[PDB]
């Protein structure tokens, strides 16, 4: 119903911390992380569970979702903590692949300061999410839904290479989870 959520920091000393932290890391290490926090929010929770259930009935043996990256302002956190990347946040995007969320594969690309824009103390944010990207194909510009596959079996996301993706947009509602918000500087 409410989608309430609570912020809780992990302190460096958590393996978590450490596990979080070292996938940012992998293209972002010149950064200086300051902060992760998981976002617990049960009812976006469930109603991200209750839709990866959905996709796994109907993609056999497809492995479903990714643990990808958003870059967003401070200004957004809040909205992003509580509704999840919804259909109204999607005009935030960039548009070359489709109007919808943007998820990164890496994170040197969500921290670029379009997308993380830092804030009035220089501290940029990025979200690791866990996305539902299913079953993609290629996107364009032209694009606010996933394409058929053979113009009623619809993709679930979009990319910019099917082979070698870069990026992923999700179009729907509950189809990406916030879990994790890593706070840093230059
Ligand atoms: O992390 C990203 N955040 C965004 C926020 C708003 C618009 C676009 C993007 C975006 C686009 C491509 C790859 C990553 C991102």
């Amino acid at each position: 119903k409410q989608q309430n959520f609570c912020v809780v920091e992990l302190l460096p000393s958590d393996p978590e911390y450490n596990t979080v932290a070292s996938k940012f890391n992998q293209t972002c290490s010149h950064f200086r992380i300051e902060k992760i926090e998981r976002i617990q929010n049960p009812d976006l929770w469930n109603s991200y569970q209750a839709k990866k259930k959905t996709m796994d009935a109907k993609n056999g043996q497809t492995m479903n979702e990714k643990q990808l990256f958003h870059g967003t302002d401070a200004g957004s956190v809040p909205h992003v903590n509580r509704n999840g990347f919804n259909r109204s946040y999607a005009g935030k995007n960039a548009v070359a692949y489709g109007k919808g969320t943007y998820f990164a594969v890496n994170a040197n690309y969500s921290a670029n300061d379009t997308y993380s824009r830092p804030d009035a103390n220089g501290r940029k944010h990025v979200y690791y999410v866990r996305v539902l990207t299913g079953i993609y194909t290629h996107g364009n510009h032209s694009l606010i839904v996933p394409p058929s596959k053979n113009p009623t079996d619809l993709y679930d996301t979009v990319t910019d290479n099917v082979h070698h993706p870069s990026l992923f947009v999700a179009f729907y509602d509950y189809q990406a989870y916030p879990e994790y918000l890593i706070t840093f500087r230059k």
